[PDB]
């Protein structure tokens, strides 16, 4: 993989700015063909005075995180647990049990992970309604990022909790998020507000449909049972598993007061280091439409109208999608139209 490296920005306050031209711009540079891009907002940049008021914030849902596996291949349950607050959950999180262990450098953690994923469960305060951010903060606000994706709740009125709206991750040591792909074939935002680092794991989108045969191949009951069982958010696929069956892939590592883009189609998983705080929701560009329209769904879930979008900016094919008529073939290497003025 040559260009298909995670790539880091560091946009100055003028440029931080506008967020949709800063997705346009970093596309411009070919960000999206990694399927995952760090950037890091100016030094000036803060959406939060302190986060020393959040203690008594209630984590309604914390799931206790279940794995079965062995030999790279894993399966990932979730236990839904008693609400707890921050407080509660804090001092899970740093006790003896469940803190981090001592190490040297991250393939050093990144190897105890992967060792150790199947024992110990930890408990992941996933899913919580709701921001970080201060009120005033107009700047990358994850809870108002005014993309076209905004369309759904403007046309329907219709509000899908973490796609349109923001939600918060408490996580812990080991606590981890598996190998998936937005819903829709979305792009998605990640804000890591505080503590431990947030290690990712990336498939470039044009390699996306490898680890499909290759999850297919392993999984082959589930495979069966539902063509899109990877959007279960289940499946842990080792970096050595991958490497293995010649899958390409790229690693990068989140720390506190950085962002995560996720673009369409990009393959992601990734892990907690220890006790932190990150802030998601999903936006979109012109280059998502496609992605809507061709994205394989789940069938045992979010379901996005696509109409309303290929009325607004594909008139010319609306007859044509409509009549099942549409052999449009996306092109993942292409950056959004909007990187015009870029490129
Ligand atoms: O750290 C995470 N914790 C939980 N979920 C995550 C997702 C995710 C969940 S649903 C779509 N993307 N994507 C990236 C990172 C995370
Ligand atoms: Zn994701
Ligand atoms: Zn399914």
């Amino acid at each position: 993989n040559p260009s298909a490296r995670i790539m880091t920005f560091y946009p100055t306050m003028e440029e931080f700015r506008n967020f949709s031209r800063y997705i346009a711009y970093i596309e411009s540079q070919g960000a999206h063909r990694a399927g995952l891009a760090k950037v890091v907002p100016p030094k000036e940049w803060k959406p939060r005075a302190s986060y020393d008021d959040i203690d008594d914030l209630v984590i309604p849902a914390p799931i206790q995180q279940l794995v079965t596996g062995q030999s790279g291949l894993f399966t990932q349950y979730n236990i839904q647990k008693k609400a707890m607050t921050v407080r509660e959950f804090r001092k899970i999180a740093n006790s003896d049990k469940y803190c981090t262990p001592r190490y040297s450098e991250f393939e050093e953690l990144e190897r105890k992970y992967w060792k150790n994923l199947t024992f110990n469960p930890p408990i992941y305060g996933a899913d919580v309604n709701g921001t970080l951010y201060e009120k005033h903060v107009d700047e990358w606000n994850i809870g108002r990022l005014r993309t076209i994706l905004d369309l759904v709740e403007k046309e329907s009125g219709i509000t899908i909790e973490g796609v349109n709206t923001p939600y918060l991750y408490f996580g812990m040591w080991k606590t981890s998020f598996a190998w998936h792909t937005e819903d829709m074939d979305l792009y998605s935002i990640n804000y890591l507000h505080f503590g431990e680092p947030k290690s990712w794991y990336s498939v470039p989108p044009e390699h996306g449909k490898r680890l499909e045969r290759l999850a297919k191949g392993f999984f082959p009951g589930s495979a069966q049972s539902c063509e899109a069982f990877l959007r279960h958010k289940m499946t842990l696929i080792s970096p050595l598993m991958l490497k293995k069956y010649g899958i390409p892939f790229d690693k990068v590592t989140q720390e506190a007061g950085e962002f995560m883009i996720t673009f369409p189609y990009g393959y992601h998983a990734g892990f907690n280091h220890g006790f932190n705080c990150a802030e998601s929701t999903n936006f979109a560009t012109r280059r998502w439409i496609e992605y809507g329209k061709q994205a394989v769904l789940c069938s045992c879930m979010v379901k996005i109208s696509m109409d309303v979008f290929v009325r607004k900016f594909q008139p010319e094919r609306y007859k044509l999608w409509k009549a099942g008529k549409d052999n449009t073939v996306i092109d993942h290497t292409l950056p959004t139209p909007e990187a015009a003025e870029f490129l």
